């Protein structure tokens, strides 16, 4: 690799210089001859002593460099203490300061996230003292209450104990803390959210009694210390929701749509200094298109384009009439209107992409770069009238990071 | 190794073997992806292997691999690279190579049409006047009174690089852009530089909003020369709206024929620096990018005004609403004047069908997701949810420097 890589914005002509890519840590999947950039994903295999040493040192060095104490006595002592501990226990524990730094930087490093202008403002909840699923339930409830804040949403992460031997993992089996159930019908239709059919079925087998409605908040399915997972009902008063209405179309409310206020993804893995936090639910606030375009208008999701287009009395026989495009806009108008009216934090795709460009420029200037995944950063509607469409980006993997992990029901050893 | 791509909407999985045949670079490395970079950065010796690979796949394509005709062609080519430091393609080869450069064009969503391409051999051309004649014939043919037909015209290949044939226009038909004294821009801002260069070369500009630019044509490395495309050859569409009667009062129009003229065609190591090619428009090319880019005609505000939308906050999505209406009008207007055009929904379905065809008969299809997904309503088109593998196959179309940056005037 060369020392300097340049990116260009084809709308503004601004050119930025990236040097941070030199700290790249893992493979992208791309090679010299193929690009895997549109590929979505390109047990007791735990880190050996030898594999762990340099990964720990790398992180510790980076941490002390960030607090302007690189090469200090405290730095050297921390290094030695981490080494001793890896040597005698085959693992090590992070200091609270290091945990907070690591969590914030995994967000900062998350190439697919358009919301990272916010990265340094993250409430970190240290849950490494947790031992049971009931305890996990307590921590998650507190997280949800704090992050929701009566609609004035605050970004937050709760971190449970790291992996040891791979047979004692903490996991949240939910993909997000709050999601709606989906039920496959005998006739092939789906009630509720089709995205969540598999996990809904799992909950039902585990003993969940389903209301069988369109917007049933799923139970938490929580695994502590590698034991079998356990079911819990989130208190309904902790689940903030927004009825979707349209500022012009009075009939829009009659669709009976609502969505939940807090996006809180719970199936990802947090890696810091070679340590693996398999349960680390984190939450921010929504970009409207996430609900209005994907959740509602994806064919294999709620798929309401048809019903909305009908109520708008559009010609639905020619694709070239753009009836889908027109309905898509009104739905996203309704979603933003309904959240803003109920004073629940939400950001539109124009504002968010504009902030991200400012953020990326600042990062290039003060950090020497900003990894970014164009395929994910550009919003799912109106792509080219947002500033990120014309922005060249470089994608690469920095650590600490958030990673994908297999679904736990595919790996769990039932006791 | 074999690679899988998955559609997340339909769960269809395809297997790519075709990528194993590429040897050009993508720009990425194992540690940095450059997927969204627009332009990631011969001799006797270099030429023959390249010529060999091309002939090999041509004779393999007509199922005569290793035939007497095949063997003799290789030898004929080798002798010719020896005695002339280059070689000339057979007509069949020229046609095969042009079609395959299109088939291999990872950024083009229109490739289901790839084998329907009229190839015009212009390799006997020697002067800018001759270039003009060939290009007029191309435009007349491709336009076909609204029933557009894909075509490419191929001018003489690069020799020593001092005698290049170049079309200086980025497209055969484009509108002038003029840098206004008060600061703003009249016409198309994408073309301001080229427009100035035409004026500087003697073109008398009407200084309207839709002035068709003259052709600026360079033959054998000589100074370029100006030509006016006969107006009756330039098909245009007045843009109106099926419900908003005021839309026509905006005075907008566009041309029916998209004909990119500034790329390079490479076939078996040979380089064709002048190779204008044309198809027909996808509506968003005009209605999203050409009209609504900030640095293009930038008409969202005017439209949104006439629609009486709340433009005080972004979250009204007034830009999004105006965007859809403009693209409705563009499609409606071409369709009403019976000029070939495809909407982004129909175009992307066809591309998904094309991908399936190509994976079946060819073992893959190189595709650039960043360019294939339309600039509006992305995820409600089927390509958004389609994993793609991008890789570079030859014959191909490549970018080249703008000629005014290199040309030593005379
Ligand atoms: C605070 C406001 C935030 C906004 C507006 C925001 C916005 C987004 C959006 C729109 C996406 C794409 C999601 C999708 O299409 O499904 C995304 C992805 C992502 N975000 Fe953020 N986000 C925010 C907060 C956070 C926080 C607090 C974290 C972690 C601490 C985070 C980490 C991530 C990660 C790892 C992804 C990629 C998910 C994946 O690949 O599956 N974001 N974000
Ligand atoms: C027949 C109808 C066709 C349609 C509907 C179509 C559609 C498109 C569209 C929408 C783009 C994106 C252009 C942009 O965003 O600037 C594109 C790019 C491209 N097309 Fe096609 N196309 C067609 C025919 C052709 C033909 C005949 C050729 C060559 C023989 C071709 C070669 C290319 C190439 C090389 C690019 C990428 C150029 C670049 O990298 O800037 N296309 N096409
Ligand atoms: C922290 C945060 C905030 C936000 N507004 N959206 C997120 C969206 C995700 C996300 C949601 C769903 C998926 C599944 C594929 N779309 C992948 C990632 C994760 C975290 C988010
Ligand atoms: C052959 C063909 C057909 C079509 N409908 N659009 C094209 C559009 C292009 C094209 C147009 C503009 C640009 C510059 C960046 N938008 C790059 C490529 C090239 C060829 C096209
Ligand atoms: C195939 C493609 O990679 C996949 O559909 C991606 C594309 N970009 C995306 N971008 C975001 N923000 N979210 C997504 O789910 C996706 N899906
Ligand atoms: C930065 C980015 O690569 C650039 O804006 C690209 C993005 N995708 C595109 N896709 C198409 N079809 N046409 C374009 O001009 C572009 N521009
Ligand atoms: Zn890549």
């Amino acid at each position: 690799c060369p020392r300097f890589l340049k990116v260009k914005n084809w709308e503004t002509e601004v050119v930025l210089t990236d040097t941070l890519h030199l700290k790249s840590t893992l493979e992208t999947g791309c090679t010299e001859y193929i690009c895997m950039g549109s590929i979505m994903h390109p047990p007791e295999d735990v880190a050996t002593k030898d594999q762990l040493f340099p990964l720990a040192k790398e992180f510790i060095d980076q941490y002390y460099s960030s607090i302007k104490r690189f090469g200090s006595k405290a730095h050297m002592e921390r290094l030695e203490e981490v080494n001793k501990e890896i040597d005698t226990t085959s693992t090590y524990q992070l200091k609270d300061t290091e945990l907070i730094y690591g969590a914030k930087h995994a967000w900062r490093n998350a190439s697919r996230c358009v919301g990272r202008i916010q990265w340094s403002k993250l409430q970190v909840f240290d849950a490494r003292d947790c031992t049971t699923a009931h305890g996990m339930f307590n921590y998650i409830c507190n997280h949800v209450k704090y992050a929701t804040n009566k609609g004035n949403l605050r970004s937050a992460i709760t971190i449970f104990p790291q992996r040891t031997d791979g047979k004692h993992d903490f996991r949240v089996w939910n993909s997000q803390l709050i999601r709606y159930a989906g039920y496959k019908q005998p006739d092939g239709s789906t009630l509720g959210d089709p995205a969540n059919v598999q996990f809904t079925e799992i909950c039902i087998q585990q003993g969940w009694k389903p209301p069988r409605g369109r917007f049933d908040v799923l139970p938490l399915l929580l695994q502590a210390n590698g034991n079998d997972p356990e079911l819990f009902q989130i208190p309904p008063e902790l689940v903030l929701e927004v009825p979707i209405r349209h500022p012009k179309f009075e009939w829009f409310k009659d669709l009976g749509l609502k969505w939940y206020g807090l996006p809180a993804v719970s199936n990802m893995l947090l890696e810091i200094g070679g340590l693996e936090f398999s349960a680390c639910p984190f939450s921010g606030w929504y970009m409207g298109t996430e609900i209005g375009v994907r959740d509602y208008c994806d064919n294999s999701r709620y798929n309401i384009l048809e019903e909305v287009a009908k109520k708008m009395n559009l010609d639905m026989r020619k694709t070239s009439s753009l009836w889908k495009d027109q309905a898509l806009v009104e739905i996203n108008i309704a979603v933003l209107y309904s959240f803003q009216s109920d004073k629940v934090t939400i950001v539109d795709h124009h504002s968010a992409t504009e902030s991200f460009i400012k953020h990326m420029e600042n990062e290039y200037r003060c950090r020497g770069g900003c990894p970014a995944d164009w395929v994910w950063i550009v919003p799912p509607m109106s792509g080219s009238i947002t500033p990120v469409f014309h922005q060249e980006m470089l994608n690469y993997r920095l650590t600490p990071s958030f990673e994908y992990q297999p679904d736990p029901w595919n790996t769990h050893v039932w006791k």
